[PDB]
């Protein structure tokens, strides 16, 4: 029967752990063995995490309690503009679109005759998050203006040993080994089996490589090449590090990314500890002078000193070779800037599953999973490139580079028709919707010269006082909503 | 101020006066000029109703005023060989579980012996082949109830409609033939139109609806046409409105039967109907063609037929400097799936969500000729499908059709619905994946092995579940009533 018998899973963390998970609860009760091997920090995600462990019977308030979680309701942009600049990018639409017209069509008329309201005061995802307060959006909601989302800061490691007790009881075998050797087969080329340290063989006929950066399986056994994408994105280097909370510092809902001289520094707020780090472009930055930026201005107390991590941006030229697909870090890397290194293992999973393959792997499912994950991965770096790309600082060569540097002819399509029409290039495979490009457009000022001429037939005093109510509706429902703090000491 | 001041539309019937009506109702209280200057049975998808319905129509008053009856899909007869059968729906098939498409649940049961067709777990196919109707639920229980429908109805009714729609707005009217189209001297964009009697009509924004010969789109801007003839073997047709016989009640599908070298279409009308034959020239004379469609109408003919050229392919920009061209002239697919009317609502829509300024700024252009372009061709793609995977051993042109050559884009679609029973998707797809299924189900066409989550259920669990399903589609369909009885309430 030409039915995959066996799953192995190589490597743990969160790739590992959330693929084990993923796959035990799709194959709870059916013939499928499957096994991590393994040997013996804050983060940040977006909302398809909460469905990603909804689906496995999990809750949102057990997840938040074991991962030292808090509310994330969006991410905060300081300083990308020039010094005091701020804007949030939340989950969520702003205002009401009108007889199929977007709604920022008529901000924007309404911004042309003379009212300086902010595009942020339409949106209660981003006004909650300025007002530091917190609640579940409602479910069959009044009305499209209180529809928002929310997603998790968390600790990873406790996230990927929530996932691994969920999966061990499903079913799923562990190892605890280091591998010597991937041996292949000599006819096929096909992985084989993996040799451990003390000369085990652990075979199986479909391998996922978890192993990190290096790619153990995609890359040293199978040879498969790396695209790299350091020529459109400046940065090549982070640190991070760990902080302790001091008393009386209640953590905010949303993540702080604050640009400094030539990068960006991170701010993730747990419940009774932080993540920071900065990353940035060594070519501009010495590492004495990295941490001159990062550590007077942490979250807290640091717990250790920062370590230097290697940042490499680009994927994988194929994520998926053979009898191995490649889920994490081992089949590419962008920076945090937008969270999306959970949300790339998570989109990878659901692929696995929607092209599951047999012991023929046949070479349209290859065809189809590796060209989805290629798309995908462009569709989010095309985003994290925008935000340098519209910058407006003018105090160092970094971001003027930025500014001038060129940029993929999919993303200057997506710029164009944005300035001259106020219309969004929709490709296949976008993680991020129209409304988070409505976020950036906005939080960097650039507007079309001509909104959608069907909205000056509205009249300026109807319209403005049709605004000023949703402004206000906004407004009063966040004053009256409990703070993030009490949220997080029911948990 | 850049602003639009006015429109010209060049041409009438429903290309014409669709465009003038959703104009003039998105631009009512606007300083906008709008006007139009001009001088048979059909069928749709279920995106015309919401075209009138954002006009403010009601789907009775609209019926009753085009000679309409209900769409619930179409029906494919004699594709596979003498016999064969199968109904193209608007909806979706069965029950999806657990994020598993239903289809693969079905499959696993037809390997273990089963032999109920795909079609019994579609309400829409199975009202349809029951000659039944009744309006979809607005709030369903689930899924299995879900279904859409659409219309057949006299297209020169639906545009008188439309027209006296659009007028009521505030859209003129000028009856006249034109002389000529005048360009302007820096730009080459088109100033005027010159009729006949010497008058001018400006326009800072023209829209093509001149038809197959492209007035102001080909002939005064020279934008070239992309022939298809290769990849689509059909290359005429015949078309004949038929007088319904005494005690023939028209059925809620239109029919698209196969013959020697290309297919017949029957399009019921409330009192008459549509009828044609679409098919190779190099494979039969006019009178072999003749000789397959008039002794098989559905009903007396009114006229004789008149022969029509096709000629399947697109425009190469269907917008150019300050035209847009709505309708045939922009291109042609055979009506093989009902889509010559929503190729001109998907063309208005896009001229609504880019409309323009004086400017014409060219990134607005090129995204709208970029979705048109790849739309026509996600179109193209379906048709072909149909004539790729047909089972017919009578003729060569039927054994041609299943070994030529097809685009790539539709290689992958079939090579991962075998592979796999997944859905290779593009941008811009009219048909959604359950009208894919459709087709492969109706000609045959399963995947080796369905998803392996799947395999997992009992076989005994399963086949109970898909007996209760099939079960109450049989039994809703049994008590609902007929088409005739949804027509007699907007009748005498």
């Amino acid at each position: 029967d030409p039915r995959i018998r066996s799953v192995v899973i190589v490597g743990g963390g969160t790739a590992g752990w959330m693929t084990a998970a993923a796959l035990v609860q799709h194959f709870r009760t059916a013939p499928l063995k499957i096994t991590v091997v393994e040997s013996s920090v804050g983060e940040a995600t977006i909302p398809t995490i909460r469905r990603f462990y909804g689906q496995l019977g999990l809750r949102d308030d057990d997840v938040m309690r074991a991962t030292q979680a808090t509310c994330k309701l969006g991410i905060r942009f300081l300083d990308w503009s020039g010094p005091g600049s701020d804007f949030i990018h939340p989950f969520g639409l702003y205002g009401q679109d009108v007889k199929g017209i977007g709604f920022h069509h008529y901000w924007l008329k309404q911004r042309r005759a003379g009212d300086a309201a902010p595009l942020a005061a339409y949106s209660l995802g981003a006004a909650l998050a300025a007002g530091g307060k917190f609640t579940l959006p409602s479910p069959h909601p009044p009305s499209q203006l209180s529809v928002f989302d929310w997603a998790l800061h968390l600790d990873a490691g406790l996230f990927a040993q929530h996932l691994r007790a969920y999966a061990e009881a499903g079913g799923c075998a562990r190892i605890d080994a280091r591998i010597r050797s991937v041996e292949l087969r000599p006819e096929d080329g096909f992985v084989r089996a993996l040799t451990l340290d003390d000369g085990r063989e652990v075979e199986g006929d479909l391998f996922v490589d978890c192993s990190g950066f290096k790619g153990l399986v995609i890359g040293e056994a199978l040879g498969v090449g790396f695209e790299d994408w350091g020529r459109w994105l400046p940065c090549d280097a982070a640190y991070a590090v760990q902080s302790e909370n001091r008393p009386g510092d209640a953590p905010a809902p949303f993540t702080r990314v604050t640009a400094r001289s030539a990068g960006w520094q991170w701010g993730i707020p747990l419940r009774h500890r932080a993540g920071n780090g900065l990353v940035f472009s060594s070519a501009h930055l010495s590492d004495d002078q990295a941490l001159a930026e990062l550590m007077p201005h942490l979250l807290g107390d640091p717990l250790t000193e920062p370590r230097r991590i290697p940042f490499r941006p680009g994927r994988r030229s194929q994520a998926w070779a053979k009898n191995c697909v490649a889920i994490g870090l081992s089949s590419g890397f962008l920076e945090p800037l937008e969270s999306t290194s959970i949300a790339l293992i998570e989109t990878g999973i659901e692929r696995l599953k929607a092209l599951f393959p047999d012991r023929r792997f046949a070479q349209p499912i290859l065809d189809e999973f590796n060209d989805q994950t290629a798309r995908e991965m462009e569709r989010v770096r095309d985003f994290i490139i925008l935000h340098y790309k519209l910058n407006r600082r003018t105090d160092t060569d970094f971001w003027r580079d930025c500014r001038e540097m060129p940029v993929p002819e999919t993303l200057e399509r997506k710029i164009a028709l944005w300035t001259a029409r106020g219309q969004f290039v929709r490709y296949r495979w976008e993680m991020f919707h129209p409304a988070s490009w409505l976020a950036i457009y906005d939080g960097f000022g650039l507007y079309p010269d001509h909104h959608d001429p069907a909205v000056d037939a509205m009249d300026p005093a109807y319209l403005a006082r049709s605004l000023a109510e949703m402004r206000a509706n906004i407004a009063d429902l966040v004053a009256r909503t409990p703070e993030h703090a009490q949220f997080l000491a029911g948990l």
